[PDB]
């Protein structure tokens, strides 16, 4: 473990998906790996849970 990422751009989720929306300024924690540009996380903003895309993040060690 000890894997997290930080956003550097915003993203809207679709409704009725497993996505979570975020803005530039959030951080996420790895909770599962997926294989289509996507990962399962939690969002420290509101303890929200679901998916985020690797297109918009940095590989932080925090």
């Amino acid at each position: 473990g000890r894997r997290r990422v930080r956003a550097i751009l915003p993203y809207t989720k679709v409704p009725d998906t497993d996505e979570i929306s975020f803005l530039k300024g959030d951080m996420f924690i790895v909770h599962n790996e997926l294989e289509d540009g996507w990962m399962w996380v939690t969002n420290l903003r509101t303890d929200e849970q679901g998916l985020i895309v690797e297109d918009l993040v940095e590989e932080v060690g925090r």
